[PDB]
């Protein structure tokens, strides 16, 4: 079996000429030559498993969309007893939006096209009643021709708006700078509006190459958001019934709105109108994915007949959070069976 940086990376004879790329949310990621399809591919090693691995595999195997990364193949031992590592093989993409924004200024045309493809993929995900819940530049892959694919469904959930409410300062898992204000106030992140806020943050980041709300800890994230949107209105406060959340907001000094054209003096005006609508404080007033696609900023691309939806809503058969470790390993084994000879 092949080794990389002193660690086993056992992808069978189909995949050769490994090159170490880095670490991801799962572990070691390499590229390799696929001797069947005659292209280099990306392979990630997954090494007591995590429910996030099963979630990712089940979703990605069910989804089929141009702007969502697929799973091409899965490598594992032929039996549960021998199964230790699982390797997930995917299209090799030149880069991701995190790397690209650290080095490259985007033209307005690239911003527009990237945003289109993000929302086109998101339309499909939300049409399946799924929330990605960790949209951010590093989860947006790009090829040499700037085709964009959304990746990492490890924190995804089925939408559940009727059970979205929670108390003030409830802990949350998803990446801090991309969290909607309501996560810190009264929301579990079980509604589609959670993902639109992340997309808004990504749009702002494409406009300036800097994250718009770089909070350094949980409540600092909310104070960055309020420092630009300004104090919420009476009406938007009245929507927050929880007293600890409400009263926290009422305790703050008045903050003025920072106009988008002052933060982004080089931006297209239609881009800033759409940004405003995605970065709306009140999640009920926030624009939805289909409205966003229909916004004038995206008029060159918008074509709902070419923005497909999922054939059916997605469902987890069992509730993943209460499965023991043996049942989780057993389910991963079953979900990956279709790739065995
Ligand atoms: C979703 C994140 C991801 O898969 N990123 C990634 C990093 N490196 C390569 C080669 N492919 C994908």
């Amino acid at each position: 079996p092949e080794m990389v940086r002193g660690q086993v990376f056992d992808v069978g004879p189909r995949y050769t000429n490994l090159s170490y790329i880095g670490e991801g949310a799962y572990g070691m990621v390499c590229s390799a030559y696929d001797n069947v399809n005659k292209v280099r591919v990306a392979i990630k090693k997954i090494s007591t498993y995590c429910q996030r691995t099963l979630r990712e595999i089940k979703i990605l195997l069910r989804f089929r969309h141009e702007n969502i990364i697929g799973i091409n193949d899965i490598i594992r031992a032929p039996t549960i007893e021998q199964m230790k590592d699982v390797y997930i093989v995917q299209d090799l993409m030149e880069t991701d939006l995190y790397k690209l924004l650290k080095t490259q200024h985007l033209s307005n045309d690239h911003i527009c096209y990237f945003l289109y493809q993000i929302l086109r993929g998101l339309k499909y995900i939300h049409s399946a009643n799924v929330l990605h819940r960790d949209l951010k530049p590093s989860n947006l892959l790009l090829n040499t021709t700037c085709d964009l694919k959304i990746c990492d469904f490890g924190l995804a959930r089925v939408a559940d708006p009727d059970h979205d409410h929670t108390g003030f300062l409830t802990e949350y898992v998803a990446t801090r700078w991309y969290r909607a204000p309501e996560i810190m106030l009264n929301s579990k992140g079980y509604t589609k509006s959670i993902d639109i806020w992340s997309v808004g943050c990504i749009l702002a980041e494409m406009l300036s190459n800097r994250p718009i709300f770089p909070g350094k800890h949980y409540l600092d994230q909310l104070n960055h958001i309020l420092g630009i949107l300004g104090s919420p209105s009476q009406e938007d406060l009245n929507c927050i019934i929880n007293l600890k959340a409400r009263n926290y907001l009422l305790s703050l000094p008045h903050k003025n709105k920072v106009p988008w054209n002052r933060l982004f003096p080089n931006a297209d005006s239609k881009a800033l109108d759409l940004l405003d609508k995605m970065l709306t404080f009140n999640p009920h007033k926030r624009i939805e994915v289909e409205q966003a696609l229909a916004h004038p900023y995206l008029e060159q691309y918008y074509d709902p007949s070419d923005e497909p939806i999922a054939e059916a809503p997605f469902k987890f058969d069992m509730e993943l959070d209460d499965l023991p470790k043996e049942k989780l390993k057993e389910l991963i084994f079953e979900e990956t069976a279709r790739f065995q000879p």
